[PDB]
């Protein structure tokens, strides 16, 4: 495919889409936000080498108002070709990233700088770090072929079913998937359907469910969907405080994948997703901390000096412990793997120390 020239179609549709965007003065979407009618003119005739247009992007956000982010990368080019778009977006919802700055290159960091975190087990209920990742050579869901998405499940599988010792485990297709099965992977929260309106209306789920599986390993501590949204969602997980144990396993496993499976990556962005908040490092990791002497004063958002973000956890005394909040990362991108990670792991550190110490 040419870089120029959309079909009448598409054009059409394009038009009616930013109307749309406008009509609704209501809007709080980035891709409200930020497609201003000199950006859209300038790039709204322009496609990827897979075919991809500006529609293939936006769709979704012009579709569903309510879209926080609203666009989507059909294919890694779109980055570059609809960059026009993607970089205010992308800058504006990424803390610590400008235009201009270049995500520096995948680096893990040291283990053992990690470990000794809540051994007493008497502040951390939970630790999770989930990582994505696109497989070089592949498009992007919109831009996915049957085919595609048959060779990258295979791929994908032949490489989670070499995995040995921690990480071995069984893989689960979609395809034919059992009551039984489906029931069993509900209870351990670990099922993924047919994707909400917003990737619905993005054509992330055609072909559904054609290449789509679930892996974790038999502790249940290492979880990887195939095809949900991204190609990959890798996501290491524990009850309790050993984020050296849950990040070490991580790291193992995407460095076992990655012997068999290349990643897509971009100089400026690190590893591309479907979705642009999943950019630079993809890291999400999420603690879930009992800090009942910090709720009190809520000064506690000391958090902020490691670049960690806090939100409260609901339910009522029957169902959870009280004063645990979630405690994540605010950065994603313009970092290493492992200064984020070592931001949470620091950052909780101090919470403790202050929770120990509060009166």
């Amino acid at each position: 495919h040419h870089h120029h020239m959309v079909d009448a179609a598409v054009a059409e549709k394009l038009e009616a889409g930013f109307q749309k965007l406008q009509e609704a003065t209501n809007c709080k979407s980035l891709l409200k936000k930020h497609l201003t009618r000199e950006i859209f003119d300038k790039i709204k005739d322009l496609k990827t080498s897979f075919g991809s247009t500006l529609l293939d992007v936006i769709q979704s956000g012009v579709e569903n108002l309510d879209s926080g982010f609203g666009v989507y990368a059909p294919d890694a080019e779109a980055y570059s070709v609809f960059n026009d778009l993607f970089e205010p977006m992308i800058c504006d919802y990424h803390t610590g990233f400008k235009p201009g700055d270049a995500h520096p290159p995948r680096d893990f960091g040291d283990l053992e700088t990690f470990g000794n975190l809540d051994p007493e087990g008497a502040f951390i209920v939970s630790t999770r770090v989930r990582c994505g990742r696109s497989l070089a050579g592949y498009a992007f869901n919109p831009c996915l072929t049957e085919a595609n998405y048959k060779e990258m499940e295979e791929k994908v599988v032949a490489s989670l079913s070499s995995l040995e010792g921690e990480l071995k485990g069984t893989y689960y297709p979609l395809t034919g998937m059992t009551k039984e099965v489906q029931t069993q992977l509900i209870q351990d929260r670990f099922l993924f359907k047919e994707g909400d309106r917003f990737l619905q209306a993005a054509n992330a789920c055609r072909y559904w469910p054609t290449g789509r599986g679930i892996y974790h390993n038999d502790a249940k501590t290492f979880l990887v969907w195939c095809n949900e949204e991204d190609h990959l969602r890798i996501i290491s997980m524990q009850k309790g405080g050993d984020l050296k144990a849950v990040y070490a396993r991580l790291v193992n496993a995407i460095n076992e994948i990655e012997k068999r499976i290349p990643f897509s990556h971009h100089d400026k962005y690190g590893f591309l997703t479907f979705c642009p908040t999943n950019l630079g490092t993809t890291i999400r990791a999420s603690v879930h901390i009992a800090l009942p002497k910090l709720a009190a004063d809520l000064a506690k958002l000391a958090a902020g000096k490691f670049n960690l973000q806090v939100r409260g956890t609901a339910g009522e005394h029957t169902e959870a412990e009280g004063g645990v909040y979630d405690i994540s990362n605010k950065r994603r991108m313009g970092l290493t793997e492992y200064q984020a990670v070592k931001e949470m792991y620091d950052g909780l550190q101090e919470l403790i120390r202050m929770e120990k110490e509060a009166a």
